[PDB]
């Protein structure tokens, strides 16, 4: 695999390549949410097909379900779209609080991160409280 080629690389942490690498990554997850919402949406021209009286109830709270879903999709899709734009700045893969690099690894895994594991640690640590 890439990811295999990519995890061997060294300090040439965020180097044209690396970040080439994600950009592709990130815009397959943006084209494949994109397409996802797609669906959901006509999921939802589903249950605003004519309605009957009987099964209106659990309709409309299935509806109430659909549309939280769709929501947290809609949502999801900007945060790709920030760290899409992110890369265009240059100021991907780096830790927001501290300047510090965002693991390699925990990028992979969750490419939509903004923050450093040791960071996350000590917000985590603040919510505790």
């Amino acid at each position: 695999a890439e990811q295999e080629l990519l995890a061997q690389p060294d300090a040439a942490y965020m180097d044209e390549a690396q970040q080439d690498f994600f950009r592709d990554l990130l815009l397959r997850q943006r084209q494949e949410l994109q397409a996802r919402i797609e669906g959901e949406f006509g999921e939802l021209r589903d249950l605003e097909r004519p309605s009957d009286e009987a099964d209106l109830a659990s309709r409309e709270e299935q509806r109430q379900w659909q549309l939280r879903l769709l929501e947290r999709e809609k949502k999801l899709l900007d945060k790709i779209d920030e760290a899409l734009e992110r890369l265009a700045r240059g100021d991907y893969g780096w830790c927001q609080e501290t300047g510090e690099p965002i693991g390699l690894r925990r990028l992979l895994l969750r490419p939509t991160a903004t923050l450093c594991i040791e960071a996350k640690e000590r917000q985590e640590k603040r919510e505790r409280h």
